[PDB]
């Protein structure tokens, strides 16, 4: 699988059947149908004491791993049950600053889109979570083209050393906390993985607001190769899936 005319998104439904399911992702969040839920609690981050390994070219997006052996960078609250750890953020962009974003508002669609993946401690681990309805949580944040996040500049420089398939580099110290919205309003409804294998375990919560990022550090992004180094050269752009259908599905607001 990719995200080529001939392993693209339509595809993935002949190895993973589990893309025609009940509850894929990403959607798109019709504002004027979602429902305002009282019950809802406010969202819990607690990021300080986040440990940052590194970042790599996994062939389809670049991940910032963490070191989720304890509770050090943690989401709880919100529609969750329990505590979830960090495990590793990616992001979805496209070719041009009018696509890139997996979920959609009201059918707009975003420069690109930033995932905090954190799975269910009861659980133990990240490979016994995705095997549970509630085995994950994804903080969805999305990017506009605007002002330049100081914060998000660490990881535009570091993109240089991982341009191909398979490439990783040491990346310590990094915080995830730079990268948040003043805001921490939130959509949240039950769907899945946005990547192969697509399983049915996450608990979406994707922000209101928007981090805006310039036109440089999204350009940096564009610069990167799904193939590996000695192939020729695709650049990795458009890496998003097309929305899904909600399928009976409520998706629900904290404001």
């Amino acid at each position: 699988w990719g995200y080529g005319k001939h392993n693209g998104p339509e595809h993935w439904h002949k190895d993973f059947p589990i893309a025609k399911g009940e509850r894929q992702s990403p959607v798109d969040i019709d504002t004027h149908t979602a429902k305002y839920d009282p019950s809802l609690k406010p969202l819990s981050v607690s990021y300080d004491q986040a440990t940052s390994l590194r970042i790599l070219n996994n062939g389809h997006a670049f991940n910032v791993e963490f070191d989720d052996s304890q509770d050090k960078a943690v989401l709880k609250g919100g529609p969750l049950d329990g505590t979830y750890r960090l495990i590793q953020f990616c992001f979805h962009w496209g070719s041009l600053d009018g696509q890139g974003s997996e979920h959609t508002v009201d059918k707009k669609k975003y420069a690109a889109e930033l995932h905090l993946v954190h799975w269910n401690t009861k659980y133990g681990d990240f490979g016994k979570a995705v095997q549970q309805p509630d085995g994950l949580a994804v903080l969805g944040i999305f990017l506009k083209v605007g002002s330049a996040k100081p914060g998000l500049q660490k990881v535009v420089d570091v993109l240089d050393s991982i341009k191909t398939k398979g490439k990783s580099a040491d990346f310590t110290n990094f915080d995830p906390r730079g990268l948040l919205p003043e805001s921490l309003d939130y959509w949240t409804y039950p769907g899945s993985l946005t990547t192969p294998p697509l399983l049915e375990c996450v608990t979406w919560i994707v922000l209101k607001e928007p981090i805006s990022v310039s036109s440089e550090q999204v350009l940096k992004f564009r610069k990167l190769n799904f193939n590996g180094e000695g192939e020729p050269e695709e650049l990795m752009v458009d890496n998003w899936r097309p929305a899904q259908p909600l399928k009976n599905r409520q998706i629900k607001a904290s404001f």
